[PDB]
């Protein structure tokens, strides 16, 4: 789904520390009964992407023809207290409205930013966005004018064991955070592509690091879910005709 890029490598998302049950908990969010079911949808698979650059040059990655975007972070420092975040910005394109997700770094030392709220949603009608100004300015003057600015908290006490996600169609947007999902009714023409800024130089809101993995989902995926005596297992169906027959 990603454009070719020498900075981006493939990684098994489950084998990273704290990610043993990352995909398991997402699949069983809605299946609460006992027994078996085969579910289809825009679910994440095993192999994700880690994009990083040792030099402090601004770098971008592009995902095309995707319906969903998921990402995962490492555990924050001092997660139970004054948690210090790591930065990540991406932009879901559409007309006449597009969406920018920005997660800033550092802690309570960022001026004017509400306490323990590292996440920002900018709903904007701007056609061309200057990401350098967005990620280099003071937090109070970032997403202003006619844009809609929504601060939100990641859950630092989750320690990066839960998946973060976004799915969209032309009538509804769904956000996945912690073990919960939020719905947003909006009529829009999404372009089905995402721009991601994974590295730049340190600023008042950005810290040079590589702490995220991400995946864009474009194809319909099938999982077989089995709940036996409270033991929850899953299997990725390569073809639907095999696991169901
Ligand atoms: C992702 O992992 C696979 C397989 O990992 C194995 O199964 C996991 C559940 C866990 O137990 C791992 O420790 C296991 O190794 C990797 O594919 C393996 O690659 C090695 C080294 O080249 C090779 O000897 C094995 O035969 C491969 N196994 C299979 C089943 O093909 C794969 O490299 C990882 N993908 C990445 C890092 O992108
Ligand atoms: C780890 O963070 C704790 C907790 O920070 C406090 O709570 C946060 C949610 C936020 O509101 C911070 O501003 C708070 O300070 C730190 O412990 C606090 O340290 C301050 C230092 O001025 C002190 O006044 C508080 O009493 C402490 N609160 C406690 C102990 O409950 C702690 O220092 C951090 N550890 C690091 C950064 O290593
Ligand atoms: C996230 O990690 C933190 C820090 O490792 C965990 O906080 C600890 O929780 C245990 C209970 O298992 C307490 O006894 C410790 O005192 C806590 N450590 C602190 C406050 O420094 C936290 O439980 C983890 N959250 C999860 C796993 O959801
Ligand atoms: C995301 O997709 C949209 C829609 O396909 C792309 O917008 C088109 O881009 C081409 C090439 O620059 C232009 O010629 C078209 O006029 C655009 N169509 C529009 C705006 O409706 C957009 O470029 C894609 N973005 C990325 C980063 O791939
Ligand atoms: C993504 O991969 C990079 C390397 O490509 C990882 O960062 C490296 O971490 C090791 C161990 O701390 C260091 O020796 C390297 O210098 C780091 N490289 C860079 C460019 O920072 C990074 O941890 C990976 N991200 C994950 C797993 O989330
Ligand atoms: C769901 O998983 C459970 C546990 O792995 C499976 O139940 C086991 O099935 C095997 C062979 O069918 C039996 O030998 C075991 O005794 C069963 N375990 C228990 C605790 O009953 C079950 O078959 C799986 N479900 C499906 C539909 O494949
Ligand atoms: C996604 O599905 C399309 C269906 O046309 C197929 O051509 C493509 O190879 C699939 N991609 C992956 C990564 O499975």
């Amino acid at each position: 789904t990603i454009k070719p890029n020498n900075d981006c490598r493939q990684v098994n998302v489950t084998q990273l520390d704290g990610n043993e049950n990352l995909i398991r908990d997402f699949l069983f969010q809605n299946f609460k009964e006992e027994g078996t079911v085969v579910v289809g949808g825009y679910y994440p698979t095993e192999v994700w992407y880690n994009c990083s650059k040792t030099l402090t040059t601004t770098a971008y990655a592009y995902f095309n023809n995707i319906h969903a975007f998921y990402f995962d972070m490492e555990a924050m420092e001092n997660s139970t207290g004054n948690a210090r975040g790591k930065p990540l910005l991406f932009h879901v394109h559409g007309e006449p409205v597009s969406v920018i997700i920005y997660i800033s770094a550092y802690g309570d030392d960022v001026q004017h930013r509400p306490l323990l709220k590292h996440g920002l949603v900018c709903i904007t009608k701007t056609r061309n966005v200057d990401y350098n100004s967005f990620t280099s300015s003071q937090w109070n003057s970032i997403c202003t004018g006619n844009d809609r600015k929504v601060p939100f908290s990641v859950i630092p006490t989750d320690n990066g064991t839960k998946i973060y996600g976004l799915e969209w169609n032309d009538e509804l947007v769904t956000a996945y955070i912690s073990g919960r999902s939020y719905n947003w009714n909006i009529n829009n023409n999404w372009f089905n592509n995402v721009t991601l800024m994974y590295s730049r130089s340190s600023t008042a809101t950005w810290l040079h690091s590589a702490a995220y993995v991400y995946q864009g989902v474009s194809n319909f995926t099938y999982y077989k879910l089995n709940n036996t005596n409270g033991l929850k297992t899953y299997e990725f169906c390569e073809d639907y005709e095999y696991c169901t027959g």
